[PDB]
């Protein structure tokens, strides 16, 4: 099916799911200049000292380290949320080498990766209700960039050696989150979608400002990682991005000045 290879990459995407044309897609630059304080935020609320992660797989996109959301326990509120936004996965993606990986872009800057939180609005109920919703999901997006180790995020980078292939999962218990998150929480926010197909357009990005440090070797360990099941030709897990989309009229806002 879709991947991120020359035959079934991004650009291939719209024939199997033309909503990738859409006029709300993600990800998309986000031009600083462009991009206006809004006094209307509410300040950002991450609530994640009660997330209880469970499994770590890998899908044959990336790798989810999936979190149990049977109860209000990791939640993101205020800034432009309504409501409670409950924690369910968190993945990234990254490129083949340093200088790509990202998905956003701050003034066409590609980071060497990005990481995402993944919530979705409690009041549908669930994840599959949520993503009929346009304000059904809430994903909060963090850049990374190659320097220092990043402390907590080597349980993750430890374990993917037993998650090499499409379809393999470990057990992933008490990983804290808050570790994978920088000091500050200034943002920009927009309306938008997945990333990857079906590539809904239900989600409110919001994108931290303040990217994470994480270490050469820690993001090598990454590009390790197989797109293909276990016994087939092993195709490298990298550029597993989407590149920017339209913004269609869209306002990218800040929530500093
Ligand atoms: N990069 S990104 O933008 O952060 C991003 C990209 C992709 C995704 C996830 C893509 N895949 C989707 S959407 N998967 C999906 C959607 C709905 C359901 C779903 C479906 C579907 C059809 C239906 O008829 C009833 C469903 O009921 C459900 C009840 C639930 O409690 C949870 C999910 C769920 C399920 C599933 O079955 O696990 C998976 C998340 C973030
Ligand atoms: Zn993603």
């Amino acid at each position: 099916h879709w991947g991120y290879g020359k035959h079934n990459g991004p650009e291939h995407w719209h024939k199997d799911f033309p909503i990738a044309k859409g006029e709300r897609q993600s990800p998309v630059d986000i031009d600083t200049h462009t991009a206006k304080y809004d006094p209307s935020l509410k300040p950002l609320s991450v609530s994640y000292d009660q997330a209880t992660s469970l499994r770590i797989l890998n899908n044959g996109h990336a790798f989810n380290v999936e979190f149990d959301d049977s109860q209000d326990k990791a939640v993101l509120k205020g800034g432009p949320l309504d409501g409670t936004y409950r924690l369910i996965q968190f993945h990234f993606h990254w490129g083949s080498l340093d200088g790509q990986g990202s998905e956003h872009t701050v003034d066409k800057k590609k980071y060497a990766a990005e990481l995402h939180l993944v919530h979705w609005n409690t009041k549908y109920g669930d994840f599959g209700k949520a993503v009929q919703q346009p304000d059904g999901l809430a994903v909060l997006g963090i850049f990374l960039k190659v320097g220092s180790a990043k402390p907590g995020l080597q349980k993750v980078v430890d374990v993917l050696d037993s998650i090499k292939t499409k379809g393999k999962s470990a057990d992933f218990t008490n990983f804290d989150p808050r570790g994978l998150l920088p000091e500050s929480l200034d943002y920009w926010t927009y309306p938008g979608s997945l990333t990857t197909p079906p590539l809904l357009e239900c989600v409110t990005w919001i994108v931290l400002k303040e990217p994470i440090s994480v270490s050469s070797e820690q993001v090598l360990k990454f590009r390790k990682l197989n797109f293909n099941g276990e016994g087939e030709p092993e195709e490298l897990m990298v550029d597993n991005w989407r590149p920017a989309q339209p913004l269609k009229n869209r306002q990218i806002k800040a929530s500093f000045k």
